């Protein structure tokens, strides 16, 4: 009926350890990085330290509620929620969470989680000081769940990029991938985010 | 009641996950940054490292109590109450909280949480060596709640600044913003603190 | 009694969130900074990185026990206690506490928590290389409790005996005076202890 | 069952602090490091900064379920599992896990925990600029459980540099995994460790 | 008993905050530092950054079990155990525990806690580049319990210069572990120490 009841009901029935696979078809996770800032770039070590928005979207029907005389959306801490086990495959630092750790939950079960991450990556810095800039690929996909459980998909440049960064974005491409691990035959999916940037001076 | 009863009552009944909106109105959150120190400034990267008191104030009627013969205010760990999910939109580091995680709650339900935060931002350092100084804009607002849920508003902000930093405050002006994105048909409010400072 | 029972009574009753106000009088907290080492002096930015034992003392009779054939003191984790919410107003880093966070509890309710803390401060470093040295002031006081709830008092009874013999610096004097602020919002008085650290390079 | 039922049963029955033996036989722990990136090398201090996936495998039959009309394997938080108390014996930094701390649990009781860990080590860095490269040995073994309780043996997958960053200053030449049985703490019992030798060199620009 | 039962009994009955004083006599805690690596040395500031194994042994009779048809030793998370409140008096940094925080408990009540700790200390670094080396003393003892509650002693039964990294930029010459008793001039009680004199030099 009210916000307190929904968050009470959500707290007590949300199964955070349980992926909401429905009729055993994959959970469609939509990940798009909104780049905000690029801090320290190294063309020698091929390392970048970047701040970006991880727009993450999925549906968890275990959260749904009747909206007749009730809020249309609530704000839920992700500790009381299932969050996809996303990992940046080429990160060389642990993701540093800048924002409060809440996701927005819609009454129909849609979940919107977008944390601020400061993280270091190993990618192609060659050409960052040149005219056409450097192209840095960041690969994000489920860490443990394969294609039958989590399906990751892009939304398809950033308008939220800080004008005061020493670097500037030229183009951002994010495409979907499908890989196979060298041990095990089922298929693990990732989204490929290509960051085209250069120095200003 | 005496303090033990109130703090028992607040701990066991507070819905820390629940926003205390009254009759579908937004929680009036009052943000004023009291700047304490600027430690590292870098004009090449346009980054500042700042220590400040993030004075935050709101009203939570679920915390109130009848204070006829009882204390007028208590001190509650912010884990046992709902705190607005504020986030500095232009920060490049996680807030380093230097003070205890306690809030002040008055008998009527007003809550005052003012932690000391050392945090790095990306803002305009250009002109920090000049006479008129550099002006660094910091935009602070709720990360998940929109305008009908949290309304942010400002309330002498250079009275506690360290007389020992290589930097000095010239002017501090605070305006509030309200943005509507092409995604979301709701309005998102933030307080933008423009910090005028220069080199010694 | 015995240690196992005493700590049971403290564990099961002591209200870590509740300040032990008695007859609505302020809780007299006694703060004395025992400086151990000065680790990073910077005269350009006026910043010091210092390690110190924060001798903090108050009385909490909700912990007391009749000390017949019983221990006169035990050792209690700070999670099972109310600890004053002291904060160095001029600190520029999080306090890094080096020792385990146990406090000493006397049978009458007196509590002693004296942790070793490494913390960086913004204070007066100018003159550290001259002979009489620079004096760096540290202001520590309760962050939420005002003058009627927590009263801070220096101990004016003692450093230069626990300071590291291997430090690049040497302590000249340590003086503690009391302060009281009234902030522009609320007609309360908020108390802090101002610890003056007179030190120089050797 | 379904995933929710399995994870309910596992969450509510896990004795995570209890090592999962049976017939008082040692737990078959299989550890093999897949190196992902070499970040900082220091030839003067003989210190290396490395990112690697620590593929760890053991069998815990208490997690098993009848898989008839049921999921084949699920994903369980390592907080709801016993994980071997493995430690890099020559480490000079705390292990930093970059990935979610989830393990993969199969209906037969098999567990797959493969975290991406960035850690600094003390090993022989001398020769990283030569052609044949430097050899960095990493000693991994249980910190408290001995050979009769935890036996470490490295695993089988494929290429030694199949997940190694092509953008690292360095390139892997060979990755060797050897098993040992020596003495830790004091004297009796047999204490096993896996010795992972990392052959790497600077890249030829 | 089986492994799960013993660890259950310890979890539910171990008094982690309660010191296990025996016959109202002090708890004999035995400290031995196994030096593993010397990382950063600074002769001007007199600071060393060290990785070492803190081998700790004590007896807690409340932890025991009849070892009949049951395991003779288990590994218990120190969250379910009493661990002495040891602190390095000469430390200038957080002790960085690198290993899992499990302790080994024998059916007789003896407990073994030996974590790998990376910590910085303030000691005499002068002479680290010379032939005889510097002597860096590290004093380890209980932080809140005094001598009649906790008695701290070295384990000299220690062979510690045996696990040191051959690849450290520095080399150990001597390690002495002696017993000390430090009394602060404020207060009459005395806190016992292990005094580790670490004689090492640069290569
Ligand atoms: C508050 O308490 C006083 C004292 O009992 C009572 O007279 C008064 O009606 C109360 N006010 C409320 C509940 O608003
Ligand atoms: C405390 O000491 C005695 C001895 O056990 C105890 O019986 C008594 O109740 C207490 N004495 C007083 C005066 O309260
Ligand atoms: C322990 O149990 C064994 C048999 O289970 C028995 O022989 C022995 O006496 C017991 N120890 C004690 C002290 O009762
Ligand atoms: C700036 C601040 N908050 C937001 C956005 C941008 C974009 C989306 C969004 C969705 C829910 C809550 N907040 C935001
Ligand atoms: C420093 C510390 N605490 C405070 C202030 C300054 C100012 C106002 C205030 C109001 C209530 C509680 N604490 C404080």
């Amino acid at each position: 009926l009210d916000r307190a009841d929904i968050l009470y009901n959500i707290r007590q029935t949300s199964r955070p350890d349980v992926i909401p696979t429905q009729r055993d078809r994959p959970v469609a996770v939509s990940v798009s990085l909104k780049f905000i800032n690029i801090l320290e770039v190294n063309e020698i070590t091929n390392e970048v330290d970047v701040v970006f928005w991880q727009q993450t979207t999925w549906s968890d029907r275990t959260l749904a509620w009747n909206s007749s005389h009730s809020p249309d959306q609530v704000s839920v801490p992700i500790s009381s929620l299932w969050v996809p086990d996303l990992a940046a495959y080429n990160a060389i630092s642990k993701p540093e969470v800048l924002t409060p750790q809440l996701a927005r939950v819609v009454s129909d079960g849609e979940v919107l989680y977008m944390p601020s991450i400061r993280q270091r990556f190993s990618c192609d810095v060659s050409g960052v000081d040149t005219e056409s800039g450097a192209t840095c690929r960041i690969k994000i996909g489920s860490w443990t769940h394969h294609s039958r459980e989590i399906s990751v998909d892009p939304t398809t440049d950033s308008e939220y990029f800080s004008q005061y960064s020493r670097f500037e974005i030229l183009d951002v491409t994010q495409k979907k991938n499908s890989v196979t691990y060298s041990c095990c035959p089922e298929a693990y999916e990732d989204v490929e985010v290509s960051l085209n940037f250069r120095k200003k001076g």
